[PDB]
């Protein structure tokens, strides 16, 4: 009669909470989806192992389109579990699956877990400076996208920072890299020619948040665009003005130039 | 001889990532602050209990000015953790506690853990259009808060949702509440008039997240101001422009008025 919905947090098996874990334990069935995003410290192996449990993983069009013809029904005299990485009800379709749940008269629970939302606070920028969120996502045929670039303007133009998820293959398992993302950017500042995105843009470069050892590296983007932050995944950030106080943690922690303490605060 | 930020989660001691158990278990000394926020589930003798550790709780005081006096030197020497409600980092100013960890010569690791930050997507609300967050504090003698009005103006303006940490005076047992921050707003806008936040506004309370059954409440100012919402901690969001699925979501989840189903653009 119950479905939960349990988040696996940032990188590896470890980190989903001990609340969820137990959970997880105790349900008859539990399912598993990682086309949102997956989980690099680790493998399908590895986290049904910790589980104890075998793990039926679901497409998109699994979830999208028949999660009450697959997951639903099963809730109606088990306890079930739906697993995805992060914090489940990041993924904006996610929620709405509450609603088909309830809809079939079954009861859901939400386990929280790590997002990159709030993980990002590794970085050392302050959480209630963050604007609004964007994807860089992967061009293709007659399509162009640049929202992602009028995000950044209109945050940065607010002295907010600018959170940007970088596209994603679930199957074809190819990552988007910060590196690509940059110069994405540089593209589209070329048309734009907001004065958004430029080779003296700061940014700031987030990889494998979650694992005990991270890159987080800070830098002018003539000088990031080709360095190598390591594997997937990255996150990308284009900081708005600084508070002095996240210019030194980027500087002490991120290897960011001391340039920074006079340029972006 | 090594230090780690490990947080404990959203509501009790369950809500630590298994990563963050199995180091903390194995750290020689283990402190924690409980002024940053109210981990209302659990309690101090609970996290000892799951840790098997003696834990010594730290005042703000004692973080702010005593951190690399009390912590850092067994940290020197030993493996050392510091623990905090929800994520270490966000909202709180913990971040500048690593340069300190740095500049006394000692590794500092983070292991986070569920926050109030990517909570709020249990609400329905599409975690990417939140924008500027704001903190609604207590009020000090002749000297009154308005900055948080502001924000909510100037994310509503652009469409975007504002998430407003409410306050905490852990040494006074003080947790302000959902209904305490929106009398505060009222009171804002008989004082700018900006028509920011009336009673006709709607606005989402998420109660206690993290536990199993958190109270989420959608409605507008003039029904909530008055309702009973359960014990802290409390956060405000005063959404901006929604979509359908959020307004359906706000409805069948939240008991908002059905009336919202219908969006105005
Ligand atoms: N479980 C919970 N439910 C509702 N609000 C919560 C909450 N936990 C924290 N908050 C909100 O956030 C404030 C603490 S601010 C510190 C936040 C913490 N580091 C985190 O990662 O969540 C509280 O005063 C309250 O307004
Ligand atoms: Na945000």
């Amino acid at each position: 009669m119950v479905l939960y919905f349990i988040g696996l947090g940032l990188y590896d098996e470890r980190d989903i909470t001990v609340k969820g874990l137990e959970i997880a334990k105790k349900c008859d069935y539990v399912f598993a989806e990682f086309y949102t995003s997956l989980m690099a410290g680790t493998t399908l192996g590895r986290i049904q192992k910790l589980i104890g449990k075998e793990i039926r993983v679901l497409s998109r069009e699994d979830v999208e389109l028949n999660f009450e013809n697959i997951v639903l029904p099963l809730a109606k005299e088990n306890d079930v579990a739906f697993l995805t990485p992060g914090d489940p009800l990041v993924a904006t379709t996610h929620a709405e699956l509450r609603i088909r749940a309830k809809r079939a008269g079954v009861e859901s629970y939400v386990i929280h877990a790590p997002s990159i939302y709030s993980a990002v606070g590794i970085t050392g920028l302050h959480i209630y400076k963050f604007g609004k969120s964007a994807t860089v996502a992967y061009p293709e045929g007659n399509w162009f996208p640049t929202s992602y670039y009028d995000v950044i303007k209109e945050n940065a133009e607010r002295g907010l920072h600018t959170l940007l998820f970088l596209d994603i293959k679930a199957e074809k398992r190819m990552y988007m890299t910060a590196n690509e993302a940059m110069e994405m950017l540089l593209k589209v500042e070329d048309m734009k020619k907001g004065g958004v995105f430029t080779d003296d843009t700061l940014v700031v470069v987030l990889a494998r948040a979650g694992s005990l050892n991270p890159t987080i590296r800070a830098g002018y983007v003539k000088d990031l665009i080709r360095e190598d932050f390591g594997d997937p995944p990255h996150i990308l950030i284009v900081p708005g003005k600084l508070h002095i106080v996240e210019a030194e943690y980027l500087v002490e922690i991120a290897g960011a130039p001391r340039e920074i303490l006079r340029v972006n605060v």
